[PDB]
């Protein structure tokens, strides 16, 4: 009922320094309400400052915190929306069904029509062109939560990203290659 996004979060953190980091820099970084909601998208930036903040005492660097946030967060995510995500029974539904269904779920249940931009593709060869766009650029997080989903369902696969909007490009390209091995 509070930031469903800093919800599975708060567990990750947890995991690595404990509830005492997450209270303590949250805090110090928290506006004055001092509250994360869900169905709001205020203090947002919020989440931003805290991914940079909890990298630093953590040791480790943003891009990798970012990273590893996106992998983490999809795994709660899929246990607070299991019926949507299930709904894919394999990797391969997913990723095409993303913006389509799953993301136009959340959009009527939370949030406002404003998601992100992405565009998945079927491919041969048992490959996936997914687009993604957006001035978040958090792009990084993105291919985190590829990887979350993909490993959920023992799953390995690969994603190549030379086309990046923090490049100066105006959008991004990343394949995900599927392993038949
Ligand atoms: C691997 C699959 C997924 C991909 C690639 C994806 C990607 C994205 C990205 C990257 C964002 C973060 C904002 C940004 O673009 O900078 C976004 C936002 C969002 N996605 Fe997903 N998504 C996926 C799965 C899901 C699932 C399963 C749901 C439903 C639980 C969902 C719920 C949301 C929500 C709630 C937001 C809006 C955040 C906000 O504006 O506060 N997405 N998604």
């Amino acid at each position: 009922m509070k930031g469903i996004i800093f919800n599975v979060l708060e567990d990750m953190v947890v995991a690595q320094c404990g509830m005492s980091v997450w209270n303590e820099l949250l805090e110090k970084h928290a506006p004055k309400d001092r509250v994360y909601v869900s169905a709001k998208s205020y203090a947002e930036s919020e989440l931003f400052s805290i991914v940079q903040d909890v990298a630093q005492r953590l040791n480790m660097p943003i891009q990798d915190v970012v990273k590893a946030f996106g992998q983490f967060l999809f795994n709660g995510l899929a246990s607070r929306h299991t019926d949507v995500v299930d709904k894919f029974d394999d990797f391969t539904s997913l990723v095409m069904g993303i913006h389509d269904v799953i993301h136009l779920e959340v959009n009527k249940l939370y949030h406002e029509p404003s998601l992100p931009h992405i565009n998945g593709q079927l491919l041969p060869n048992n490959q996936i062109a997914l687009r993604y766009s957006s001035p978040r650029r958090l792009c990084f997080c993105a291919e985190g939560l590829l990887f979350g989903a993909a490993q959920h369902f023992q799953q390995k696969i690969q994603i190549s990203h030379d086309t990046c909007m923090h490049t100066g490009a105006d959008h991004c390209m990343l394949i995900i290659e599927l392993q038949n091995d």
